[PDB]
C-alpha cells in the first residue's frame, strides 16, 4: 500500500496551504489598511485571496489522491454557487453599508426620509440601518433598500423654509392682509431677512381668499417659528377685524 | 467476465465514500460549533462538505464502471440545478431566519409592523415567522420577505410619545386652551416631565382651531395615558366653557 | 457490415440501463419512505436518480454508435433545459405544496386570508390550493403564490377579540356610557372575563363622542357575541336616554 | 477530388438521419398515447426526441465534411437559443394550456374571474383562453397569465349565498324588522332552509340602522331570489310602516 | 512567403461559403413556403440557417489562417450576444406579431381594449399595432405588450347587451315602473326579444329606488338603442307621473 | 535572450492587426451604407467586425508571448462582460433610437403622450427624446422607455373630434335642447358635416339632464371650435330660456 | 529542493507583471485623455487593461508553481463574479453619472423633477445626484434611477406659460369678463405679446362659469407675473361688479 502515502501528502498540502493562505491574506489587508482604503473593503478583498488560495490548495491536494482536477473546479463551483445565493441579499446590503458610511448622504443624528419612512438616524450597520421615528418607534431598514432609493435629508442644510397658507374672507382688504402678515414676519427676529420673504394673494378659493406666506429661518427655529407666527396671525387678524371664513354656501330657496 | 469486478469495486468506493464523507462533515461542524459560529450556519456549511465529498465519490466510483467522468459532472450538475430551483425560496428564507435570530431587530414578544401587517412576535422558525394580531388572528410571514422589507419595532424603545389633536371653536381663548391642556399634562404623573411637552396652536382649520399636544411616557403607559388624558380634556373643556365645534357652514339665503 | 453489431449493442445497453435505472430508483425511495422523509420528496429525489441513470445509459449507448459523447451531454442538456422552462412554475408550486402540507400554517378547514382573498381551506394539491369563500365561490390559488405571501389564519388561535366602536352625542354622561357598556359585557357569559375588557372614551369625533369596547371570546362565539352585544347596546342606550347622533352641522344664517 | 466524396456521404447521413429521427419519434408518442399520458405532452416530449436525433445527425453529417464537431454544438446552441427566446412566452402558455385542461379548475361554460376580468368560459386553446363577458364583450387571456393568478370560479359549487343589507330608521322596532324579514325568507321556497338563515342587526349606521340578511339558494336561483326577496322587503316594510331613511342631518340654527 | 497562400484560400472559403449559405437558405424557405408554414416564420427559420452556415464558413476560413477555431466560437459568441441584447425587444415583438396575425384575436377594423387603451384596430405590423381612438388620437402599441396582456374585443361577438339603471322616487308604484319600462322595451324592434329582457327593482338606494333594465340588441344597434330607450324612459316617466328624484335630505331643525 | 524576439513579433501582430481590422471594418460599412441599411446599424454592425478582428489579433499576438490562448478568451470575455453591463441601458436606448427614427410613430413636431407625459416632440437622439410641454417645461425621455410603452399621437391623424357634455334642468324641453344644439353645430363651418354629428340625451343625472354633442373638425380647428361652440351654447341657452342647473337638493324639514 | 526555485521565479513574474501592467495602463489613458474621450471612461477602460494584464500575470506566475492554468481562470472567475455582484449597482450608477454630465439634460442650477421629487440641482457625482427642494430639504438620488426615468427640466427653456382659471357667476356678462381679463394682460409688460394670449370661456361649471387665461412670459417673471395678474383680476372684477361665486345650491323645501 505504497500508494497510501499520497493520503499523507494530501494532508500536508492542506495544512501548509491553509497556513500559507492565512498569512498572505493577513499580510495583504495589513497593506491595504496601511494605505487608507476602508476597513470593510480590505477585509472583503482580503478574504477573497484567502478563500482563493485554499481553493487552489484543495484542487492540488485532492489531485494527489486522484480527484480528476476538473471535478474539484465543478464541485467547489456548485458549493460556492449555493453559498452565493444564500448570502447575496447580505452581500448587497454589506456593500450599501460601505457606500453609506463612506459618502454620508446622511450621518448619524440627521432626520431623513428613506422611502416613505422617516426618522432620526441612529447607526448604519453591516446590513441594516436603524432610525427612531419622532414618536419613538424604531425602524430597521436594509442598507440595500436605502441606497437604491431616494434619500431625503431634512438636516444637512442649515437654513430652511416655512410656508403658511392663510385663508381670509372674500370681502377682506387685500392690502390690509398683506400689511399685517408682512409686519408679523418683519418683526420676528428668527426669520432670515436677507432671504425670500413672500407674502402674496395666491389662490382665489372655494370659500376663502388664500394668501401664501413663505419665510426662511435657521433649521432649529423652523418648528417654533411656524407655531409662533401662526398664533400671531390668528390674534392680529381677529383684533384687526379680518375673518377666517367658515365654509360657505349660497342656498336658493323653493317652496314646493 | 473479469471486467465485472469493477462493479464490486464501484460499490466499495461508494460505501467507503459515504462513510468518509459522513465522518469528515460531522467532524467539521463539531469544530465550528466549538468555536461559536451558529448552529444553523454550521449544519449548512457542513452539509456542503458532506454532499461535496459524496459527489467526488460518485465521480470516481462510476468512473471505474466507464462512466466518462465529464458526464457525471454534467448529470449531477443538472440534478443539483433541478433541486436548486425547487428549494431556493426555502434557502433564501432559511438565511433570513439566521439573520433575524442573530440580529434580533425584533425579539419574540415585541410588537412589530412587518410590511403592512403588525402583531406581537411569537417565534422565528426555519422559513417563516409567526405573529399574533392584537385581536387574535395569526399571521405567518416568510423570513425572506421580512428581511428585505422595513422592520418597524414598537417595543424595543423604552419611552414613547402620544400626540393629541384637539379642535376647539374659533372664538375660544387661545391662552385659556393652552393653560388647561398644560395643567392637565403637568399633573399627570405618567407623563415624563424631563422630555418634550408641546402644547400649541397648530392648525387654523376648516371649522375648528386645532391644538396639538405631544407628551412622552413609558412604553407601557402610552395607551392608558392617552385615554385618561382625553377623557380629561373633554371634561375640563366642558366645565371651563370651551366648545368642541360641530362642522360649520355659513348659509346665504335667497328667496327665488 | 461487422460494424453494424454496435447497433445491437446500443439497444442492449438501453434495455439493461432502463431496467438497472428503474430498480435502483425504486430501491432508493423504498429506503427514504422507510425512514420518514415525505412521500412526494421521495418520489422526486428518486425520479432524479432514475432520469440520471438513463442519462448515463444514453451517453454510453449512443457512444458505441459513434455519437461523440460530448454531443450527448449537449443535446440532452438542451432537451432538459427546454423541459425545465416549460415545467418550472409547476416545480415551484410542487415544492410549495410539500412545505404547506408539512408545516400546516393552515390546515384543511381553517378560514384564512391568502393575500387579498380569504376562504375556508378545502384541500392543498400538487400545484394548487382550493378554498371556499364564505358565500360559495371557489378559489384556486397556486401553491407557489401562497408560500411567498403572508398567511393570515383566522382559526388556529382558540380565543379571539371583538372591537365595538359606539358613537354617542357630546352632551351624554361619560360615566353613564361606560357603566351601561361595562354592565352589558359583564353579564354576557360568552365574554372571557379573565382577559382584556376595555370600555373607554377613545375619540373626540366629528359629530359624536366615540367609545371603544374590546372584549375576548372563544373563536366560535365571536360572531354571535358581536351581534348580540350590539342589539343590546342599542336597546339599553335608547331605554336609558343616550342618543346615537345623526351627523351634525351648525349653520350660520345670512339674509342677502 | 476524391475528398469530394464526403459531400455525398454528408447528404446520405442527413437523409437517413431525418428518416431515422422521424420514425423513432413517431414510434415514441405512439407508445405514450397508448399508455394515457396526454396528447400535447406526448407531441412535445416526442418532438424533442425528433429534433434531438436530427441534432446528432447534423453533427456527424457536417463532421464528415470537416466541421470540427464542437462548432456544431456551438452554432446549433445559438440557433436553439435564438428560437428559445422568440418562443418562450408561447412555451409557457402552451404548458399552462395543458394544466388548465387536465385540472379543470374551470371548465367550458363556468363563469369565472381570472384576475380582474370575469366572464363565461368558452374554450381553452394552445396559448390563450376565451371568455364572454355577461354583456357580450369577448376577452382573450393568455394561458400563462391565468395559471399564475388566482382562479375564482362562480359555478363549480352547486349552492351559493345572497347577502342583503337593509337600512331602516333608528326609531324602527328591532323585533318587528327581524320578524318581517324572517317571515319573508321563511316563505320563499327557493331559499335552502337546512342552511344558514341569518337575519340580524349588524351596524349602527350613519343615518340608518343596518340589518344583514344572509340566505342560501341553488346557484341557478341566486339571482332571481335576490331580486324577488328585495321587491318583497320594500313592499312589506312600506305596508308595515317601517321607513327606509333618507340621509339625515341635525342642523343647529344661528341668526348672525 | 509560401504560407501567404492560406490568405488566398481563406477568401475562397468565404466566397464559396457565403454563396453556399445563400443558396441553401433560399432553398429551405422555398420548401417551407410551399408547405404552408407562414411567410415570417419561414424568413426567420431560414435566416438562421443562412447565418449558421456563414458561421461555419467563418470558422474554417479563419482557421486556415491559424485562428485557433475555439477563439472564433468565442468571438462570434460575443458578437451574437451583443446583437442579441440590442434586438430582443424586437424579436419578442416580431413573434407577437406573427401570433396576432395568425390567431386574429382581433382583426383590423374591430374595436378593442388592449390593456387600458381602446380603439379601432388599423394594422398589425412587424413590432407594433396601430389603433384609432374613437375621437381621433392614434395609438401605437408594441406587439409584445399586447400578447401578454388581456385582449378585450368589443366587435367579434354579433349581439351585445345594454344595461340601464333608472332611479325613481321611493313613493313610486313598483308595478307601474316595471310596466312602463317593460312596455318601452317590448315595443322597440331593435331589442332581441328571444334573449334576456330583465326589468327589475335592483337597489334600495340613497335617495332613489333603482331599477335595472337589461336588453340585448345587434352590435350595430347597441349605441342607438341605448339613447333612444333613454329619451323614451324620461318622456314616458314624466307624462306618467313618475319622479326621478333629486338628492334627498331630512333636516332636523334646532333653534339655539 | 533570443526568446525576447517574440516580444517584438507580438507588437508587429498588434499593429498589423489593428490596421487590418480598421480597414476591413471601414470597408464593410462602406458596403452597407451603399446598399441602404441605416447609418447607425451600419456603424454598429461594422464596429463589431472591428472589435472582433482586434480580438483575434490580441489572441494570436499575446499567444506568441506564451499567453495560453484559452486565457485570452477568458480575460477578454470578462472585460467585455464588465463593459457590457455598464453600457446596456445605453445599447437598449440606442436601438430604440433607430426604431423610432426609422418608423416615425411620431415625427418631430407632433404632439404625443409617451406614457403619462405629453408634449410636442423636438428631436430623437442616440439615447433620449426631447419634447416640450404645452406650458414650456422640457422633458427628456429615454428612447428605451418610449419604445416599450404605448405611443399616443395627437397629430398624425388630420381630422379629430370634440365631445361636449351639456347639463340642463330636468324640466327643460328635450326637443328644444336638441334643436338649439343641432342649429349651433349646423351653422359652424369648421365642423365637418360629412362626418358624425351626434346631439343626444345621454345621461339622466344627479341634478341635471345631460346632453352629449360630438362633432368632427380639422385637427387645427378642434381647440377653437370647442371654445367657440361653448360660448355659443351658453349664450343661446340663456336667451332661449334653458337653465344650466346648480346642484339640487330636496330638504325635508322637521321642527324638533 | 531545486524545484523551490520556481517560487522565486513566480514572484519575479508578479513584480514584473504588476509594473508592466501599471505602465501600459497609465500609457493607454494618457492616449485616451489626449484625444478627448472623457476622464471617467478613460480611467475605467484603462483600469480594465490594468486588471486584465495582472490577470494574465497571475495565470502564468501561479502556473510555474503547478497551478493547472484552467483552475486560475476558474478561481479568478469566481472572485470577479463575487466582486461584480457586490459592485454593479455602483457600476450602473457610475455609468449614468457619465451620461448625465456628458449630455446635460439638466445642468447644475436648473430646477428639475426627477421622478416625483423636484428641486434645484447642485452637483452630479460618481453614483448620486444632489438637489435642494424649494423649501430646503436635500435629496440624494441615485444616478442610475435618474437616467432610466423621465427628466422634467423647468429651466432649460427661456420662456414659459402661466394658466389662470377664473370662475365667475353664471349671470356675469361674457363679453365683459373677456374684456377686463384681456385688458389686464394687454397692459402687463412682462407678458410676451408676440406669443399665445388666450382669454376664453372654457368650462360650464358646477356653480361657476370658468374662464381660462393663458399667457407667456420670460422664465424669471413667470411666478411674479402670476401673482400680480391675480391680485389684479380680483381687484378689477370687484370694482367692475363681477362676482366670484361661493358654492351654490338650489334647495327645495318640504314641510312634513
Amino acid at each position: 500500500l505504497s500508494y497510501a502515502v499520497n493520503i499523507v501528502a494530501a494532508l500536508a498540502i492542506i495544512i501548509v496551504g491553509l497556513i500559507i493562505a492565512r498569512m498572505i491574506s493577513n499580510a495583504v489587508n495589513r497593506l491595504m489598511i496601511s494605505r487608507k482604503i476602508d476597513a470593510t473593503v480590505a477585509c472583503f478583498l482580503s478574504a477573497l485571496v484567502r478563500y482563493g488560495i485554499i481553493a487552489f490548495t484543495l484542487i492540488a491536494a485532492l489531485g494527489r489522491v486522484g480527484v480528476q482536477t476538473a471535478s474539484v473546479i465543478a464541485v467547489l463551483g456548485a458549493a460556492g454557487l449555493a453559498v452565493g445565493l444564500a448570502l447575496q441579499g447580505s452581500l448587497s446590503n454589506l456593500a450599501a453599508g460601505v457606500l453609506l458610511v463612506m459618502f454620508r448622504p446622511f450621518r448619524a443624528g440627521e432626520y431623513v426620509d428613506l422611502g416613505g419612512v422617516a426618522g432620526t438616524v441612529l447607526s448604519v450597520q453591516i446590513f441594516s440601518t436603524t432610525m427612531r421615528t419622532a414618536d419613538g418607534k424604531i425602524i430597521v431598514i436594509p442598507n440595500g433598500k436605502i441606497i437604491a432609493g431616494n434619500i431625503i435629508n431634512f438636516s444637512r442644510e442649515p437654513v430652511r423654509r416655512n410656508e403658511f397658507i392663510i385663508g381670509v374672507a372674500y370681502d377682506s382688504d387685500i392690502d390690509q392682509v398683506k400689511q399685517i402678515l408682512t409686519n408679523i414676519i418683519q418683526s420676528e427676529d428668527r426669520i432670515l431677512k436677507d432671504r425670500e420673504m413672500t407674502v402674496r394673494l395666491n389662490e382665489l378659493g372655494a370659500s376663502s381668499i388664500n394668501f401664501v406666506v413663505r419665510v426662511w429661518s435657521n433649521s432649529g427655529d423652523l418648528q417654533n417659528v411656524y407655531w409662533d407666527v401662526l398664533e400671531r396671525i390668528k390674534r392680529e387678524f381677529d383684533a384687526a377685524g379680518i375673518s377666517f371664513p367658515y365654509p360657505q354656501m349660497d342656498v336658493n330657496f323653493k317652496r314646493v
